[PDB]
Order: structure tokens, then C-alpha cells, then sequence
């Protein structure tokens, strides 16, 4: 049983999709090991998006993730990392995400694609340690 | 922000899927700018299906779109044309439409595939013109 | 086979509950005989809310029903008038509407209780005539 | 605009109803101000259920609420206290809770009735301070 | 742990509500001990509706219950008899059944109220023995 | 108008997805011609899984389909065989099944992928005769 980090971004909260997103994870057979609504500091924001520090959008990216509260959660279970990714759908909600996925059913633009899931085992360890220090 | 035309065909109405189809459009983040239940003219049917006046089945086509009432609507929003197409699914409900789409979840045959969405920025204007002249 | 008038007020549209509300009517076994999204003129507002002409909130009632578009529909079927009322729930969404009804599941205040259904056969005949002249 | 405490008990978590319960609160128009999955210390459960300090069952009560993790949340909005109670339904899921409520749709016994909502303004203050010290 | 008999009448099957009705029983926490789609003989119909043999609507009752197939099931669990009744709702789908119940959400007339649940323990034993001999 | 066999395996029953799975078949436009909850004997299991007689997993594959009750059904309708397959999704619920399918939305491992549909016309005849002798 692996673990992955799931973030419900500000747009997901503003559109009242917290329960919907969690339900999909629960009915998939995965378990919620940690769940917390909280604000994000620039420090945490910077460290989460470290890999895009040079990129032009980095600026706006940090501004968004700090504009409102987010829901962070540790999802645990068999094939959890890949399962959450399958559930979420590709980055572009119209051209990459299939209908039936979170982004495919509810999103229109890449900027506001509601949720985040760790893209790999290596990535999951880093993200979980970062958001849930000591766990 | 674009606009597209959405038609809920007679089969969609007969199967009581009006609300279901609209809900999917609403939860996707798109807005309903125009909505109307109405009968279709033989005059209007031929103009909407003009690109088939030569083909064989043209007769049965006007017979079906006119056999009962339809719901016409103008869907508006970011990437609306492509989003509605994504939501509806491919023409063949079993071989082309993915599960999770309107056709994939509810239809069996191509003849009765419930809904219609403008295929492009070009036909959207044409179509929105015939069904909603002035808007 | 009676008929009743159903209005999805501006708050219902703003909250994207058009499909949800219609689905509930459809799954109840009733049929949508007429459906139209449209703006409300001050004249129509005044005639629809006639019985409240002399009341403190009459001016607010008119201003709300005119602040945005509404969806008007003619619902038809066995016990339609009483059925739509059952589906909608009492006026006060928290103290009168039971969970499971439209107001019970989605509303908080009486001012913004999303929908309207004719309260009687006499009232239905009057409202149908008023919103769908000739129908 | 009031605040109330909502607890999703161990049985609610074990049955994978976290998202379902939250969705109902969100669609009702209420907002989640605080959300956290956590274990309950017997020390905290004795203070939360301090009402039954003497009563017989009190022992097994702390054993159950302490047997697994719970989800605590601060629900905020107009008539929030009464709204959450309406949504949850009466204590006895079969004889008091109406269908359409959380207990009415998912529970069978009073012991395992899934959720908790503060019953009043004063009860809410006490509970929120207890579960979310300093807030 | 009691048992009760549940019948999904022909109208329930014709309207494609088999899964919906069963889902509600499952999510309530009850278990399906027996499930079978089958036709109803005039003999069995007479025995099932014995209570009404001297009435005017008796013939119509036998004719309807034998007009199509039905789904019979043995539902088992805590307070099963009362729970299934709660779930189904009163006999008159508009005046007695509350929204949120099977009849309240989907039915219009008493004649076609979709489902049946034994009204008591005495009745449960009789009906189960009748539909499921040797169970 | 073809026919196919559908099996809801023990894991599907244990997770209370009977109604959900059937609803998806019903809303797709297919009809349930036969439905039965029953236990499976080693004989039937061996006959059914005959294809994998000498494979390393054949042993446990018989132990599972025999560990609990299953729901067998004959689904009938246009393109029924391919439609049920589309609905169910690929064998691997995470890597092959698309979100929106039964396996995609609810399963994690191939061992416990909830349902079975005949993969071909030839296969359907054999399976139906086997599970529903004389029909």
C-alpha cells in the first residue's frame, strides 16, 4: 500500500467540490489517512512548486495557491499514486482529461483544474513530507 | 468566451434525460444562455441538415428530428464548443463514445444518440443563427 | 392530467441547479410540456405577484424576479400540481422544507428558495395563461 | 451567520461516507471553515461527552468515539446550526430520521448514527473551543 | 436481525429502477439475502393479495401483478422490516410518501407505486414462505 | 438483439454495488432478462473458468468465485455484448479501465474487479447455457 498527496486547490473549494472529490477517492477503494483544510504560506508554496521557479508562470502560480485555503490529504492504498492520477485526469481538462474524471467532468481551463495528485513515488515522498512533516 | 448550439433530440426527451444532460453542462462550468423546448419545422429541419440534402437518408432524418419536440440551447463559456463535444462523446455510443460521456452512459445506437453539439466555431454561428435568430 | 407552472428563479440559475431541478421533475414521472429561459418584465412580475400588491416586501419581490433570467416551464401529468409542490418543499427551506426536497437539500433562506410551483388548480390556470399565452 | 461543529464519527469513516456527508453540507449552501481528520484522546472524548459523566454507557461511549479516527469540521453560514441538524436527521435513524437525511438514508441503529451536529448556539461554542482551541 | 420481503413490481421494472431501488437498500446498511427476477402465477398472486379478495379492485390487482415480471428479494438486517418501510414511503406517493423515499421521488399514483415491503413480522414470515419456499 | 451474461462477483456484493452496477446497465438502455443471487459450486466454477485450467492462478480463481454468493444476470438488447464490456471497462481497473466505467470508478486490483461480461457471442451462448440451463 503506497501513499500519495492530494490537494484540492482554491478553485475546487470555491466551487464546492470537496465532498465530490473525496467521494470519488473513497468509492475507488482508497482510504483517507490524513485530511486538513489550511492556508498556504509562500514558503510552502515555493517549495511545492520548486521545479518551476525559473518558468514565467511561477509568479502567478504561487499567487493562486495562496489566494485561498486548500484541502490537503494523504491518500493510502493499493496503487494509490496511479489510481489518484487516473481519477483526476490529464492536466488540460478539455483536451487531455477524459469525461468521467474529476477534471473532465468539472473543469474548463488548465489554470483552474481543481486538484493535484503526486505524479510519482519519488514525488509523493517529497510532497507528503513537505505538507505533513513527520508522517 | 465562445458559444455553441446544443440540441437534445426527441429520443433524449422521450427517455427523460433533459435535466441529466443540462446538469452535466452546468457542472462542467458552462452557462446556459438560451433554453427552449420547441417543435421543429420541416423547413427548419432541412436547413439544419442541409449538408445531407443529397444523401439517401435525408428523408428519415427530417422525419425523426420532427417526430417530436426538441430542446435547443445556447451554451456559453470558455472552450464551450470543444467542451460540449467532449461531454457528448463520439457519434457511435458504443464504439466511439467513452463511458462517462452522455452517449457513452445512455445510448446504444448512432441513430438515437440523444444530443447534438456544434462541431466547430464555424457551424456554431450557422446553427445558432437558424435556431436563435438575433442572439 | 393536470398542468402546473414551474419557475426556476434567478438564484436557482445562479447556483447552476437547472438540470438538477428538472431531473427531479422528470424522475418523478412528470413531463415537461413547455420550457423557456427568459427575462421578466416589470409588468409580468406585477401580475404574477398580484396578491402581494399591498405588502412591505412587494417591492423587493419585483426587484428580485427581475434581477436576472428565469426558467419557466409547464409541467404536465397526473397530480402535477400537488406533485411539484411535494418536490419543492415548504417555503422556509430550513423549518418547513423536508430534506429530500429541492428547498430542503439546497436552500437556506426563504428569500432565495430557488423555485416556484403553482399552489392550486385556480392559481395554475392563471399562471399558465400569464407565462405561456395561447399554450 | 453562525458556526456549528460537525463530527463524522468512526462508523461514518469506516463506511466511506466522508465525501457524501460533506457534499450534502456544501450543496446546502454552507461553507467548511475548518476540516481535520484526527484521533480523539479519551481525555478529549470525556470532555466532549461530559454530559453523561455518570450514566452507565459512558464507558463504551468513550471506547467507540476513541476506537477510530474522526473528521471534525466547523460549518459556517446562515442558520448553520439548525441547517446541519435538519440535514443529519433525528437520533434514531429509523424512527426519528426522515428519508433524505444523512441518518435516514444510511443508518440503522442509534449507536452508529454516523454524524454529530451541535444542537445550539451555546453547545456550538463549547464544542468548537474544545475541538478547535483558539478559533 | 430480521428479514422482510421486497417486491419490485412490474411498473418498477418497466421504468428501469431496479438498481436504484436496490442501491437504496444497500446504502441503508441492509443486506440482500435472496434476489430473483421471475413471473407471477395467478395462484401466487391470489395468495399474496388474499387480504383483498372480497374487494372491487382485487381483480385489477391480480391482473397487474401478473402482467409482467417482478423482482423478489429477501432483505436481512437490524430493524429490516421497519427500515424497508421507511425507505419505501407511504402508499400514496404524493400525499403520504415523503420526498427522499422511493415512492416520494419516483411515483405519482397509488396503483403504480413501484415496490412492496412486508408491513410486519407476521406478514414477513408469510410472504417469505410464499415467495421463497424453504428459505 | 443479442444477449450476454453478467456476473457480479463476491467482491462486488461485499462492497454493496449491486444496485449501482445494475443501474448502469439499465440507464444504458439494456434490459435485465434474468437476475438471480446464488452460490457457485466447484463444478460450475470449473466449467465457467475452463479456459484457465492449467494456469498458476486457476486454483485461487475457483476459491474466490466460490467464497461467497454472486449475482448472475442475462442482459439483453442491441449490441448488448459489446455494450456491457464498454460499461465494465478493461481487466486492470487502474491501467486498462477508463474512469467512468465500473472498474475504473470502483476497483483497484485485477483480482477484485467486481464484474464479468461475456467477451464474445460464442462465449455468451456457452456462459448463458451454463448459468441459466434451458433459456
Amino acid at each position: 500500500t503506497e501513499r500519495t498527496l492530494v490537494l484540492i486547490k482554491p478553485d475546487g473549494i470555491e466551487r464546492q467540490l470537496i465532498g465530490e472529490i473525496i467521494s470519488r477517492i473513497e468509492r475507488k477503494g482508497l482510504t483517507i489517512a490524513a485530511l486538513q483544510l489550511r492556508t498556504v504560506s509562500a514558503e510552502l508554496a515555493s517549495q511545492h512548486y520548486a521545479e518551476h521557479e525559473g518558468k514565467p508562470f511561477f509568479g502567478s502560480l504561487l499567487e493562486f495557491i495562496t489566494s485561498g485555503p486548500v484541502v490537503a490529504a494523504i491518500v493510502e492504498g493499493t496503487r494509490a499514486i496511479a489510481a489518484v492520477r487516473q481519477l483526476a485526469g490529464g492536466t488540460d481538462p478539455v483536451q487531455a482529461a477524459a469525461p468521467g474524471t474529476i477534471r473532465g467532468d468539472f473543469a474548463l481551463e488548465t489554470q483552474f483544474n481543481l486538484v493535484h495528485g503526486s505524479d510519482s513515488a519519488e514525488s509523493a515522498q517529497r510532497e507528503i513530507a513537505l505538507w505533513f512533516p513527520g508522517a
